[PDB]
């Protein structure tokens, strides 16, 4: 499923993380444009043999078992294919693990380099939350 800004902003505020670990809505929906482009299938193949899977990229390196990760580990519980479907629960569920490793959103690149110390809010701009 390709979610829209204002749907995906309403679906991960009725999931609890509106500053969840103290960051605010913007910052969750920006990191998840640039990671998947709100697509909940998104894949992308690391150069180390793991993959990132779902809205918000998670890999499985860590956090999830896709079988072909090998010495990796499954600290969110769960296949990465749960990651993919439209029902967003399990990759923020997975997401409020990571975000509470100790380094915060920082975990996600593409947060760091392109959400950080922006103005996160104009990505809940216009949306009935």
């Amino acid at each position: 499923k390709v979610f829209g800004r204002c749907e995906l902003a309403a679906a991960m505020k009725r999931h609890g993380l509106d500053n969840y670990r103290g960051y605010s809505l913007g910052n969750w929906v920006c990191a998840a444009k640039f990671e998947s482009n709100f697509n909940t299938q998104a894949t992308n193949r690391n150069t180390d043999g793991s993959t990132d899977y779902g809205i918000l990229q998670i890999n499985s390196r860590w956090w999830c078992n896709d079988g072909r990760t090998p010495g990796s580990r499954n600290l969110c519980n769960i296949p990465c294919s749960a990651l993919l479907s439209s029902d967003i629960t399990a990759s923020v569920n997975c997401a409020k693990k990571i975000v509470s490793d100790g380094n915060g959103m920082n975990a996600w690149v593409a947060w760091r380099n392109r959400c950080k110390g922006t103005d996160v809010q104009a990505w809940i701009r216009g949306c009935r939350l």
